[PDB]
């Protein structure tokens, strides 16, 4: 199952989407990213990218960077791994 | 039109798992250190690409860094990444 906004971050490119057009990455989760430097969704699938999409990697990377529980790193990985699939 | 052919075959599609030998500038000297580093794909360089927010200083000076890459070696990479990520980002 998937969120709505899950499948509108996944059916066209990215550009400058803001971090929490990503889903899982709800108001709190994307102030702690911008305050990282991560003030964009594409500057999130570059770390993804980075790590060679590894799903266990990035999920981790993920909770150590804004606290993302495992139901939202969830949620970002796959938005972030189905866009891959569409656009890359 | 100033750039290579490699680039404008680069820039037209989507990279999938392209080798890091298909970005502009990026010849077999330089991809196999950036391999040996574990940037074995174009788009782990797109990665990095991105995370330094498209930067150019950082990002010619980290390929520099990673790779030995010259200026017209990252000019040509950074071009190219630029120019895919206008074109499908």
């Amino acid at each position: 199952t998937t969120s709505q906004k899950h499948r509108d971050f996944v059916a066209e490119p990215m550009g400058e989407k803001p971090v929490g057009s990503l889903a899982g990455i709800g108001e709190v989760l994307g102030k702690k990213l911008e305050e990282r430097g991560f003030d964009k969704a594409y500057v999130v699938l570059g770390q993804f990218l980075v790590l060679k999409k590894d799903e266990d990697l990035f999920r981790e990377w993920l909770k150590d960077t804004c606290g993302a529980n495992a139901k939202q790193s969830r949620d970002c990985f796959g938005c972030l791994r189905e866009w891959c699939d569409a656009f890359l």
